[PDB]
């Protein structure tokens, strides 16, 4: 990792109150693995029936989930992880609703963070459920 | 060291320039060692004579060196490293010009931070003899 996405990933890190539960030693590992993106009104974000290899968190702006009845995601909020949860593809398109800024989680490292915070997990996992 | 003063350092090391030349490893180990403090305006930081067994790193605000013409330190700038450096006593007073900001690290991790970067390591030398002369 580039010491200025690092750097500027703490910033972007505190607009997401489910990362107030990581101590300082998985706080580093998260904030190493995740990417910042910026993405246009309107633009996709991931796409239906597509394989999930990563989650999202949003930063900044909104986001449109594609589902019958569409719901709209603000900052804090974390999308892509039913997928990561069942193996399952994507189970609806996502977009930005107004242009939103966003940190991305690979799957591995998705993986990594709910083996390190049970109470994580267990938030995707009661999200998830709720979702579906 | 607490998850909330760990996440508050982050906000604060951005204001000195001179951990930028630090990759994420060491930027890590050193946001780990910093104490954040702010000090109210006038009052007494470091004392002349007194053994340094600290540094300290401004963020926001300033500080006066109480030399002969007083100098006043600015966001970003650093004191105390002259101790650090000789083993002499602090060479001056230092006191809060406005009210501010620092981050203040120990003997053992100014020691760290030398060796993790020779080129900061330089700096605190080069800038030391600059004001000792
Ligand atoms: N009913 C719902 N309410 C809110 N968000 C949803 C709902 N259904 C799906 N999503 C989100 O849209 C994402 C599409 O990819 P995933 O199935 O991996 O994860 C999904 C959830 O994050
Ligand atoms: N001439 C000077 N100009 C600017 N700063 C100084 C000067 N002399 C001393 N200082 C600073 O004030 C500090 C007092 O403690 P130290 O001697 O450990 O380190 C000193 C320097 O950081």
């Amino acid at each position: 990792v580039r010491r200025g996405d690092f750097v500027r990933n703490w910033q972007l890190v505190a607009a997401v109150p489910l990362f107030q539960k990581l101590g300082p030693a998985v706080l580093v590992e998260i904030v190493r693995a995740l990417r910042a993106r910026t993405v246009p009104a309107g633009a996709v974000i991931c796409r239906i029936g597509e394989p999930g290899d990563r989650m999202f968190f949003v930063v900044e702006g909104s986001v449109s989930v594609a589902t019958p009845n569409p719901v709209e995601l603000g900052p804090g909020a974390f999308f892509g992880e039913m997928a990561l949860i069942s193996g399952e593809p994507e189970s609806a398109t996502v977009s930005a609703a107004t242009t939103v800024s966003l940190l991305s989680l690979h799957s591995a490292d998705f993986q990594m963070l709910c083996s390190s915070s049970p109470e994580i997990a267990e938030i995707f996992r009661k999200t998830a459920l709720e979702r579906r």
